[PDB]
């Protein structure tokens, strides 16, 4: 079949709160708070809903960098965002695909958990060089690590 490649990690935030900057503003705060990873979103079609379709872009240097990628399963009640790749500087038809999925949850511990988990399609004598796949990770974690220390840097109040 094809690869996998997924994490989880807690948060002191919010599930509510982190799903909808991860999820209705996440395509906008992704080029915000993590200017390593995303650097900009251009949704071709679709609302942000699954199935929807946004040429995301990253700051890098090679010649193909961003990417269409499609969304997979939204639920803005279940907290569950997943998205998958499809039209990839290297990608032509479907080989080499990556289906990814995020999950937040809230717990009664003042903070919530999120589980990201990530696929990783291949076909013909290719392959996945876990580079590409170590560079994911450390981004992943930079992206949820982005927006969580955001929340804490709020300032409502003085004493």
């Amino acid at each position: 079949g094809v690869f996998n490649y997924e994490t989880e990690t807690t948060s002191v935030i919010p599930a509510a709160r982190l799903f909808k900057a991860f999820i209705l503003d996440g395509d906008n705060l992704f080029p915000k708070v993590a200017p390593q990873a995303i650097s900009s979103v251009e949704n071709i079609e679709g609302n942000g809903g699954p199935g929807t379709i946004k040429k995301i872009s990253f700051p890098e240097g090679f010649p193909f960098k961003y990417v269409k990628d499609r969304v997979d399963e939204v639920d803005h009640t279940n907290f569950k965002y997943n998205y998958s790749v499809i039209e990839g500087g290297p990608i032509g038809d479907t080989l080499e695909k990556i289906s990814n999925e995020i999950k937040i949850v809230a717990t009664p511990d003042g903070g919530s958990i999120l589980k990201i988990s990530n696929k990783y399609h291949t076909k013909g004598d290719h392959e996945v060089k876990a580079e590409q796949v170590k560079a994911s990770k450390e981004l992943g974690e930079t992206l949820l690590r982005a927006v969580e220390s955001y929340l804490l840097a709020h300032s409502d109040a003085y004493n």
